[PDB]
Order: structure tokens, then sequence, then C-alpha cells
């Protein structure tokens, strides 16, 4: 599960795309999305 302040991933991310329960995957950049 993607951790708080972890990259849930933007375009081309093949890792943990699901954020921790209570955190939301927020796109900060097209490729950088973070779980806040």
């Amino acid at each position: 599960t993607q951790c708080h302040y972890g990259q849930c991933g933007g375009i081309g991310y093949s890792g943990p795309t699901v954020c921790a329960s209570g955190t939301t995957c927020q796109v900060l950049n097209p490729y950088y999305s973070q779980c806040l």
C-alpha cells in the first residue's frame, strides 16, 4: 500500500498506486502523484 507522502504515481507508474486508508492520491505533477 502506498504510504503517506509516498508517490501513488502518475503517468507511467507501475508501483503501489493504492494509497493508505485515509490518504488520497493527489496529482501534484502529471507523473508525480502523492498520497496525502
